[PDB]
């Protein structure tokens, strides 16, 4: 829609790091499991990311990840389990960026919008792997849930980023790959955008789109501002 | 604790009903995705429930159902999708229960136990998948969501239970195959046992199971009263 913000923020794991280069680059190595246990990987993360918060027993998304991972590698009976684990919580350590991330985020950066982070990983993971892909140059700030021991969509994690950013959630533009992100950053209040690299069909529909684009670069036209 | 029970409380949706059967009953006309899509339509249906939960915007779980099998359906690119969701959906309204669910629910209660379903599932879906599985009258309640328009494992769901069979949480035995739905039952109070059919490695170890258990009839066995 009409274009007054002052912020563009941004989830990581997904949008601007690639997570399936976590098993992608130790493919051979896990066996033809691999795209299997990454979609497994992925889904349980999450699940223990959504329950443990609803349960009221938060535990930081490093720790999640990794039993995420555990789980995985034992439902799929791999030997070895103990050099897959270390080989693959390290791949996740340094997820690479996308292709277009840094660039976009640099011709946002100086375009006077202030340009951050909001993700559900705790500090540590996360700067390792903005430092690995080196997006550190590139952000004015980079917020965790771990900084409220809550996780996403829960509306509290939204709040606190305009909290931190100082600013309003219309003054704000919330970039990511996940509808369920999207919906929840939505029903708070941001202006989302969708990044939907493979074209999948829509999901909740509630907390409607300003726009989807296929890619981190299609942002630039998106915001470049007069 | 081992029998100061007084209540066993059960999942329905993959516990005591079966889910697979929705799409193995209809898996020749939906094709060599079908275990794909029926997984993929597993973790949607409850991914909805819990992010909707968390961000204060509750719909149903027949809607969700209907939601998830619509993504699911689009993302497998499948043909005939809306005869397929017809048969899918009917599938799901009237899913046929575990070989065992019924002997071993009428078991415990005529051993004296209050025996009742806690599910996410909403009355419509719920009664009509009870009704045709023969569930219905076997049991002393049927406890929904969809009365407090929160989903598990909110705490309060679970409070649902206590509050609504008069019982306290250390004489409920929650049955459940999801390890997620036991680790809020066992987080929130309640003694429980997993029904592990198929051997899964463990999950949500802060709050420990009282029992495992491969089977509903092996549930039987261990509950004498
Ligand atoms: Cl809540």
């Amino acid at each position: 829609l009409v274009d007054s913000l002052r912020a563009c923020v941004f989830d990581a794991y997904g949008t601007l790091l690639d997570v399936h280069s976590a098993v992608m680059r130790n493919a051979d190595e896990v066996g033809a499991s691999a795209e299997a246990l990454s979609m497994l990987w992925r889904q349980r993360q999450l699940e223990y990311s959504w329950t443990r918060t609803l349960m009221h027993q938060y535990a930081d998304f490093w720790q999640l990840t990794d039993e995420a991972l555990t789980f995985a590698l034992r439902t799929y009976h791999l030997e070895d389990r103990k050099g897959l684990k270390d080989r693959l919580m390290s791949a996740y350590k340094e997820l690479s960026a996308y292709p277009d991330a840094a660039e976009t985020l640099e011709k946002l950066k100086s375009a006077g919008y202030i340009v951050a982070i909001l993700s559900n990983g705790n500090d540590e993971m996360l700067q390792a792997a903005l430092k690995a892909s080196k997006l550190d140059r590139v952000l004015d700030s980079c917020l965790s849930a771990d900084d409220l021991k809550i996780y996403k969509p829960d509306p509290r994690i939204y709040q606190f980023a305009c909290d931190r950013l100082g600013v309003n959630p219309n003054e704000v533009c919330f970039v990511s790959s996940n509808a369920w992100d999207l919906g929840g950053a939505g029903k708070f209040g941001f202006n989302t955008v969708r990044i939907n690299r493979q074209g999948n069909p829509p999901e909740y529909e509630f907390a409607p789109l300003k726009h989807q684009v296929n890619s981190l670069s299609e942002l630039w036209p998106l915001l470049a501002k007069n």
